[PDB]
Formats: C-alpha cells, structure tokens, sequence
C-alpha cells in the first residue's frame, strides 16, 4: 500500500484564533480555560465555572462558500466554523483546493453533539426547512463534500471522545488500502446547552474546579471545552508538507466489564498498544513521547498510564516522556484526539514540547511515575528523536490509537538559485488578507519551499477572491503591489516590437534563468554554422555589437524567442499577436508556424543579404504628421515607411530628401525624430533589389511552410487580402514581402478586444507609447524589459506580477528550478495567514433557547405592518397607541382561547399605563404580554419594566343595548356648522397632537365636540385611538392629556360589523357619541367609560430656534 | 474481535430525557448519547472489534453494512 502523511493542518481551539494562537499558548504557558460567561452564566445549575470557549462562534465568510443569508443563520455554528477551517487545512498543505476537486478525497467528521439542531426546531409554527439541512449532524461531512467537491466517502462518526481520532483511523485505512487519494478528517464540539454540562456533572465526570489536572494526585474529573479541528491526510505523492507519516493506527472496544460501562479498562489499551506498534514494525524503544488522554480521572489515569508502562515502558532504558494537552485546553469531547494531533505536530515542527499544566505530584496509584519511567513533561523539552504515540479513549469504551514517524527533512543547501529575487503571487479575499500573505512570505523571503507552497494556492479565480497583489522578494527594491481585480476573462496579447530597441549587454540579466539560456544556447546551435554565438554577442561588451545589422537581428530574435519561451513556460497562450516590421518571424514562432532553428536563421539570413547589397544609405524618421498628410506629402522617392500610429507615421528614404523633408516639418513645427536606420532604408524600394536573394535563401531555410493561425494578425498584408495565398502560409515569400511591404502596425491595433492584457515581447518596451495611444483605453501594457535597467530580472518579475494582478493566471515557480518535496521540517504554517471577510455577525442559539409569555416587536419600518404607527406622533416623538397595548393584549387572550380576534368580544378592566414606550426610528421594541386565566389579570413588559396592567377576560353574554348611544349632553345644537376632518386635526395640532393620515379618521365632530363620525380602515387600533382623539377633542383645557387609566372597555365585532355604515364614497364610517355627563364613548362595537387622561410635561427639546 | 456498525440519525430521547436540569439525571446519557448505541452493544455482547455509530444522511444502514 502507499504511505500516508498529514499534508495540512488547522483549527480553531479554546482562547485561541488560529494554530499560531494555540501554539504561543501552549508554549508560552498560559492556560486557555476562562472563568467569562460568553455561553451561560456562570455556576449555573451548580455546573462549574471553568471550561474552554472559543473566541467567538458568530463569523462566517458566507459569499465566499456560496451560502445564502438567510440559510447561514440558520446553518450550525460548528459547520460554519468547519467550513473555513477544512478550507485553511487544505490550502495549509501548499494544495490549491482546486486540484481535489472532482477526485475521490473522503471526509470523516467525528461530531457528538447537535445542539444547534433542537434550538431551531423548537417552534413548530416557525421552523424552517433550512435548519434541517444545515444543523443535521448527517449535513457535518456532506456539506463539505458538497463545496469542496469530493466524491470519496461523507461519513459522521458519533463514537464519543473518540470521534475525531477514529475518523483519522477511518481516512487512514481507506487512503492505506487505495480507496481514496486524500481524506479529511475532522473534530468539532461546541458548548452551548448547559443541560448536558449538567448531565455530565451528575454522572460525576465533571471536576468541580473545573481544571483537568491530568497526572496529579488531585484529579476530580475533567473540564469540558470546544474546539474545531480538522486535518488532511494525503497519499506519499500528493503531499507538500508532511508534518508526520501515520505508521499505524488501530482500534479496538473494552467489551464487556465488570465495573461498568464507563469504566476504562487498562489491559485492552495494552492490548491495543501492542497489536499497533507490532504490526507497525516498530519496536517499544523507538517511542519518545506518548500523548495520554490525561482525562484527570480518578480512575482513568491509573487505568491508562500502568497500560502504557505495561506495552511500552517495559524493556527501554531512557525514560519515556508523557503528556497530555487536556491540561492546557480542558476536553473538548469529539474533537480532543485532532487537538493532541494537533499539539503534537507543533510541538514536532517548532522542536521543543509543551508542557503540562497543574502537574504537581504524581499519582501514587501509578507506580511508573514514581520511580522514573514515564517522565512528564513539566517545562519545555527540546525535541530529540523518535516516533509519537496518540491514543484517546472515549467513555463508551472505544479505543483508538496512533503512531507517528515525526518528519525529519533538513534544510537545502544553498544553490545558485537562492541567490536571484522571487516573485510572490498572493490571493485573499479583503486587502488585508493579500497584505497579510505578502508580508508573512516577505520575512521569510529565503526560504524556497515557503514561496512556492504560498505560490501554488494564488491561483484562485477572481469571483472567489476578487483582491490579489504581488510582491517581488529578494530584488534591489519594491514593496508590495495589492489591488482588486476586475470581473471577467481578459485576452492576452503578444506585441512584437521591430528593430531599434536593442542595447549593449542585453539579455545578460535575464540570462541567470535556466529557461532563457536554454533558448539562448539552443538559438546559438541553430546559427552556429556561419560563426555567430549570440551568447557571445550578448556578453560582448563592445558597443559596435550591436551596432552590426547581423547581430542586433539575431539576438534581437533570439531575445524574443527566449522571452516567448519563458512565457510559455508558465503556461501562458496568447490570443492574439501582433508583429512590428521585424519581429513578425517571432511572432510566427510565438504562433508555432515556424521553429526555432527556421525563426533565427530567417533573421540571419534576412540581416545577412540586407547588408551584402551594399545599397545607397537610407535615413527613416518618425514624423508627428498623421499618415494621410504625410503620405500625400512626402517628396519623390520618400515613401511612409510604418503606420505605428495616426499621430505619428515613420518614412524611409534617400538621406537628402528625407532630412529636407525632416526640416521642413520641423519648421512647421510637427513631431520630428529620427529614428535609427543604421544607414540603411527599410521597408522601401531599396528592399525592393534585396528581395530576390533573400526568398532564394529563405527558401534554402524554409522548405515545409505551414499555414498562419487565426490568432496573429498580419501586419505586412492589407487587411483586404488576408484570404490571400501570402497571408495563408509563412512561407518564405511571406517574409520577402513583409520585409518591403509598408508596416500596417496602427491598421491591426483596431482588432484588439476591448478589455485586452498587452505584453510587449521585445528586449525595450520602445512602443510602450504607441501602444498607450492608438490602443483601446481599457487595454493594459506590460513592458517585461526595459534599456540599462539595473537588473532586467526583477522588471521581468514585476511584469509577470501585474499580468498576475490584472486577472490573467501566471505561476512564477515553472522558472525557477523545482524546489524539493516534502518540505524541510520549521517550513511556516500557512493555515494562520488565511483571512476570510467577517464582517457580518451570524445567529447563534442561547441558553434561553434550550428548556429548562407572548412576545411582539413592533417594528416601524416601511415593510413591517405595523408601520402606521409611524403616523401616530405625539409632541413630536413617536409613542405606542395606548390602544396597542389593548389589541396587543386581545390578541393574546384571542390565542390563549383559540378563537380568532374578530369572534371574541373581550371586556377590559381596571387598565393602567405606567409608563409610555417610545418607539425608536430604526431598530425594534419587544413587548410581552403574560396573562392569568384564574385571575382575570393581563400584564404587558419591555425589558422587565412593567408598563400596562389590568383585567382582561372573555364577554360571555354580550347586549346589543350596550352600544346604544346614550342620551346627548345637548338636545338641540342646532348648529349647521360642523368641524371637518382639516380643522379638527387643525386644532389637535395646535394642542400638540400630530397625527398622520393613518391616524386621522374623523370624518366630522360637532362644535361641542360630543358627537360626531368615525372612519373605519379595518384596524382597530387607529378606530380605537380615533375614539380617544373625539374625546380628547371636547376638554376646555390647554395642553397634551394622554390616557392614564380605563376603567372598563367592552368591545363586540358583531355589533361593530352590524353598526358600520358607508357613505357616497366606498369608504365605511361608524358613528360616534361622547358623553362627559355619563363619562362613555360609544362607537360602532366599541364602548370606552371611565377614561382619566393626565397631564404630559409637553416639553420637546430641540426647539424651533 | 466482532465490531458494532450502528447506523442512527435521531436522538430526541436524549433531547426529552435532558430538558429539565433540575430533575434529569446522570445515567440518561450512558442510554441515550448516539455513541452508546454501539458501544452498549459491543459492551453487553462483549465484542472487542470497532463500536462506530453513523448517520451519514439517511443511508446509515447501508453505509454501516459497506463498513
């Protein structure tokens, strides 16, 4: 079978974020069980006031996974916790995720607790589908293997306090048989109901301090702790990282004892320790560190560590080290063997061992410690050599058991390589998490295996991880480049540049790649025969090197063919490619057209005939006239050479008429320059003689032409005879005519989509600018070199760079030699350096959820229902109708009998307000209501304030004579004027009630203010405050009343249904009539006596100034 | 060395059993925790081969018997 290793590690523990959190504490001695009370009060039930509790439990990067909000609050805290943590764990190993996507990786969870599940699906009338698929213990592993994409086996082990480390069992024994290329194996427990903290402290288990003194004398029990973990387990080949190989791993049930179930049982432990680590191969003296479960047990410390001294202690002469993590963290049940793994692989990669904490005197039951063959590890021991031993057993009686081979892997030596820069591509989703990478892979910029580990996992499409940067290490200068990256696929376009761009010691920089001599050399070979070494040409320090036209033609070729290469070497496929004057044949090579050998000696061949001509001398000048003016303008025998731009046109010609006509633009003061020609015209009729000879020798080169692509984009043929034989085939004839036909340069910059990456393949970006202005402006230009540059390497780097921060995918590792795998032992964590985007906090369940009262938020936004209320302001303040305390309250009584509001007449008594709730604008307000059947008795609270109080009950024999309107105050108003709704709001106004249109239903009241009419909009809160508003309206005294007391309300929807009438309008009225005699207000079904309205302060602040 | 496969996806006993913290007790866990459904097993029948109980979303059986 093939061997099995950790690749990748993560987790989130007790009062640490991340594994360097964990390791600082562990290390640094500092205990991570709490005394706060995030989840529960402390001491509750009696329960200790001790245990370990993650940071927090309320943060999750829900876009990132694909999640929708409302199904993240619903989803279970552990998942959700879970899901970044596998992410860290396989990125943590240098995987990019995207590499096990499709394959047959399996997911083992060991999960004992569903928490999360029974708070959610305690309402029936409320319960979502959601919280089934996200909290269901079966979703723990499906969900992972649903975003990640595994296709290997979901399961969910339940075996309690073994969970985690059976599930690493279970991955190891399918990776070791071939069933799957890579596992992952997961621990996951969170403390959130208290009853089973309270289960636990009656079976006893539970330590009183709460501290998990494993080893000591005063062992009471363990604490418990939560804590998410979850590791990948990879085949010998697939893995980057090897933190340790799995030797063996077995398991095994106590069976049937005596004492008792939870009992542990030694001699099985023995057993299995046995069985293991002979079947393993590996003899008892090899070990150096046990990892116990160390529970602090009376009964399991003993039972265990004579187990232990039994199977392994028997026949070694050093003393065995033992230790327990469960003395720092507590016991997180499911997931405490993943934590001791975890403990063990920092302790194995930093080189010293953490201690144990509230180790002071060994139990005497355990006669190893006594007399020196098991040493605890009481202060930090540096790492000697050996393999590690993992057991947890769970309190069921299953035993599960590991061994490890630490890894071993040494530093490289130095090589040649380390000594040139690096570029560092960094992926993440916020700019700090770039900023973050980038800085961590800065400081430990030597080391290699770091940088291409943190190098493979950049490539991650820009939807996931819209922000990338990039950061060249190791180089005479440059800081970090981070910025965010544009949706959408982007073209990448090759642009070849013609001649004039070469420079004296060109190429040496770029040389010190291995790629780039490798063309060099190959390109040297190919045009060996007529005796130019163009590595000789490069390293030749004369200047006249390059000013020979053969040799600025050959290395010029052989730079582009290097640099073509190098490109392709990351794996980089043009799109399109564009050729400027020379450069067309490099652009053929880039295509595939033509070979490397044909494409250098094509050159050689071409600058070789150019000179044996021996022709009148030639001058071209770029001209800041456009091509139309200039072309028309140009003197016999001067011609417009290349159409680089419409701004600017470059001519060749005789040097007499050229320079004349040179002057004369200068006098006109257009854009003058004369560009180097070398005292040679090109793409003239001077070419025209040259051309015979230069297709017979292209011939003589070129004998198999093969067919253009649909890519390049032929600049030395009319854009209107591309379907012609020349434009078909790269022939020699191709090339002839290329050489005087004009250059078309600006006539093909049009064809570039919009959105285009420009890379200028040449050894100067010379038409940087010429790109810059006659390109689309949406497009990007790469130089990749540039003239007398310190070191050309380090541009190269920051220009792979920028192709890598404008979307376009580019590893930086394929040039540079590999590095060796695995990974050296001390290589850094990568799991802490992942930062997610957290800014929004998801539900959590409470302790109030969980068993051991009608609740109302009345919420004023524009979609609540309850939005009219908004209308109903009070001395410019918005205040709950005291009505709404009444409708709320039936409502209540309504449901307590089952009926529905409109069929149950209630009757209010003896109601109070004590205090008068203020609804804010933004946000919402809780009111609950709590009712006493055998008292009759109603009580309404917001924040265990009171605020209402009174009597409500059923009206069991309602009478119609109720609502009779009683005898008028007056007989006889007579008075034909009457208030309408404008004036009677008009003077609530100036009172200082401000009502809106909700709240104004008063079609008319009398002068007198007795009787008058009522709307009716089917709410009966604005009908019932409309009542109130009617007799409010008739008091003689100044200022704001508002209700303080009822008496008696009797309220009947069959007389009010029978008492409504409608008017010319649709609209449905009800008759009002006040009697302050009687002290009652009668209106359709409704009949309010008793009211007591007390003065309000009427005091806003913030006057009108 | 006969192992326990124990496919299981509820626990509402433990849920009812639970609630109240006042009145449960102790041993209500040793009977009802999804783990014990195996580990009794192996415990009563006195087998020393694996004790594993799965859920696996709703083919626990037959993952337990491919197992």
């Amino acid at each position: 079978p093939e061997e099995v290793v950790i690749a990748g590690m993560s987790g989130k523990l007790p009062e640490s974020e991340n594994l360097q959190e964990f390791w600082d504490n562990l290390i640094g001695g500092v205990d991570m069980v709490t005394d706060d009370d995030r989840r529960w009060k402390a001491g509750l039930y009696g329960l200790p006031r001790r245990s370990g509790k993650l940071k927090d439990l309320s943060r999750f990067d829900a876009s990132f996974f694909g999640v929708h909000p409302k199904q993240a609050h619903t989803m279970d805290p552990q998942l959700r916790l879970l899901l970044e943590v596998t992410y860290e764990a396989i990125v943590d190993g240098g995987i990019n995720p995207d590499s096990l996507r499709g394959t047959h990786t399996g997911v083992w969870v060991g999960v004992s607790g569903s928490e999360t599940s029974e708070a959610l699906s305690r309402d029936p009338e409320t319960l979502v589908g959601y919280s089934m698929v996200g909290c269901q213990r079966a979703m723990m592993a499906n969900r992972l293997s649903f975003f990640f994409d595994f296709r290997g086996p979901s399961i969910a082990l339940d075996t309690a306090c073994s969970s985690s480390l059976m599930a690493l069992q279970n991955a190891y024994q399918a990776i070791h048989s071939g069933q799957c290329p890579a596992a992952i194996v997961g621990g996951i427990n969170v403390l959130l109901k208290p009853n089973t903290s309270v289960q636990f402290l009656r079976l006893g288990m539970l330590s009183p301090e709460g501290t998990c003194k494993a080893f000591d004398t005063a062992g009471n029990g363990y604490c418990r702790s939560e804590g998410v973990v979850a590791v990948l387990l990879t085949k010998k080949s697939l893995a980057r990282r090897v933190y340790a190989t799995i030797l063996n791993a077995g398991t095994n049930t106590d069976g049937f004892k005596e004492q008792g179930v939870t009992f542990p049982s030694g001699d099985i432990q023995e057993q299995l320790i046995r069985s293991l680590y002979q079947s393993a191969g590996v003899a008892p003296e090899s070990f150096e560190y046990i990892e116990a479960h160390g529970t602090g047990t009376k009964v399991g410390d003993p039972q265990e560590l004579n187990g232990i001294t039994r199977a392994l202690c028997a026949t070694r002469q050093e003393p065995l080290l033992i230790g327990s993590t469960k003395s720092n963290m507590g016991h997180p049940e499911p997931a405490s063997g993943l934590a001791a793994l975890a403990k063990v692989l920092l302790s194995l990669e930093h080189g010293l061992w953490a201690p144990n904490l509230h180790f002071h005197s060994p139990n005497p039951e355990i006669p190893a410690l006594l007399d020196g063959r098991l040493q605890v590890v009481d202060q930090p021991l540096p790492v000697r050599g050996g393999n590690v031993g993992i057991n947890s057993f769970g309190f069921g009686g299953s035993n599960v058991h590991i061994i490890l081979r630490p890894n071993t892997q040494p530093p490289p030596a130095p090589a040649p390589h380390a000594t040139l820069p690096r570029l560092l591509r960094a992926s993440g989703r916020t700019p700090e998490a770039v900023q973050k990478l980038l800085e961590q892979g800065l400081r430990h910029s030597q080391d290699l295996a770091f940088l291409s580990m943190l190098n493979d996992i950049a490539a991650v499409p820009a939807t996931a991880m819209p922000f990338r940067g990039y950061a060249v290490l190791g180089g005479e200068r440059g800081g970090p480049e981070v910025q965010q990256v544009p949706a959408g696929e982007r073209p990448l376009w090759f642009i070849c540049s013609g001649m004039g761009t070469q420079w004296r010691g060109m190429g040496l920089s770029l040389m010190r790649l291995d790629r780039f001599r490798d063309s060099i050399l190959r390109s040297d070979e190919a045009v060996k025969p007529f005796g130019l070494k163009v590595s000789q040409l490069l390293l030749s320090t004369d200047e006249s090197t390059f000013d020979d036209i053969v040799h600025s033609f050959v290395s010029l070729t052989a730079i582009q063919i290097g640099l073509i290469d190098l490109l392709s070497c990351m794996g980089l496929r043009p799109d399109g490619i564009v050729g400027h004057s020379l450069g067309e044949v490099a652009c053929g090579y880039a295509d595939g057209c033509l070979s490397q050998e044909e494409a250098v000696l094509a050159a050689y061949w071409r600058g070789q005939c150019i000179k044996e001509a021996h022709l009148p001398p030639g001058a071209m000048a770029a001209v800041g006239l456009s091509w139309e003016e200039c072309k028309q303008r140009c003197p016999p025998g001067v011609v417009p050479a290349c159409h680089n731009s419409k701004d600017t046109v470059t001519i060749s010609g005789p040097q007499a008429p050229v320079f004349e006509f040179v002057e004369q633009l200068r006098k006109e003061g257009v854009f003058a320059k004369e560009v180097r020609t070398g005292g040679m015209a090109f793409h003239s009729y001077f070419m025209e003689a040259i051309a015979p000879p230069l297709l017979q020798e292209l011939k003589k080169v070129i004998r198999e032409p093969k067919p253009r692509s649909a890519r390049w984009l032929s600049t030395s043929i009319p854009e209107a005879q591309w379907h012609s034989s020349l434009a078909r085939t790269s022939s020699a004839e191709y090339n002839v005519n290329n050489l005087v036909s004009p250059v078309l340069f600006q006539e093909a910059l049009w064809h570039v989509p919009e959105h285009a990456v420009v890379l200028e393949i040449a050894p100067h970006a010379l038409l940087q600018a010429v790109l810059k202005r006659g390109l689309k402006p949406s497009c990007t230009i790469i130089p990749l070199m540039k003239k007398d540059h310190r070191d050309n390497l380090e541009f190269f780097l920051a220009g792979i760079g920028r192709l890598h921060l404008s979307g376009i995918d580019a590893n930086p590792n394929a040039l540079f030699p590999p590095v060796e795998f695995p990974a050296p032992r001390g290589t850094p964590l990568i799991s802490p350096l992942i930062k997610w985007d957290h800014s929004l906090a998801w539900d959590v369940p409470a302790a109030e959820d969980f068993p051991n009262a009608a609740i109302y938020n009345i919420d004023t936004s524009s979609e609540s229902p309850d939005h009219y209320l908004v209308d109903h302001t009070l001395d410019g303040r918005v205040l709950f109708p005291a009505t709404g305390y009444l409708s709320i309250v039936w409502k209540t009584l309504a449901r307590a009998l089952g009926l529905g509001v409109e069929q149950l007449p209630v009757v209010f008594e003896d109601v109070v307000l004590h205090q008068a709730t203020i609804l804010p604008k933004t946000g919402t307000v809780s009111l609950e209501v709590r009712l006493l059947e055998a008292s009759r008795a109603f009580e309404v609270s917001e924040n265990g304030n009171l605020v209402v109080s009174g009597k409500v009950y059923q009206w069991d024999d309602p009478d119609p004579r109720l609502f009779d309107h009683p005898e008028s105050p007056t007989p006889n108003p007579t008075e034909p004027l009457f208030l309408a709704q404008a004036e009677v709001y008009k003077e609530l106004r100036l009172r200082g009630y401000d009502y809106g249109p909700h709240f104004q239903g008063i079609l008319e009241a009398s002068l007198e203010g007795d009787s008058g009419r009522l709307l009716w909009k089917d709410n009966w809160v604005s009908f019932m405050d409309t009542m109130l508003q009617m007799s409010i309206l008739g008091s003689a005294k100044h200022g704001l009343y508002l209700p303080t007391r009822v008496t008696a309300i009797h309220i009947d929807p069959a007389t009010h249904r029978q008492k409504l009438y409608t008017l010319q309008d649709k609209a449905q009225v009800a008759d009002v009539v006040v009697s302050r005699w009687l002290r009652v207000t009668v209106a359709g079904g409704v009949h309010i006596s008793g009211l007591h309205t007390e003065s309000a302060p009427r005091r806003q602040q913030e006057q009108q100034v």
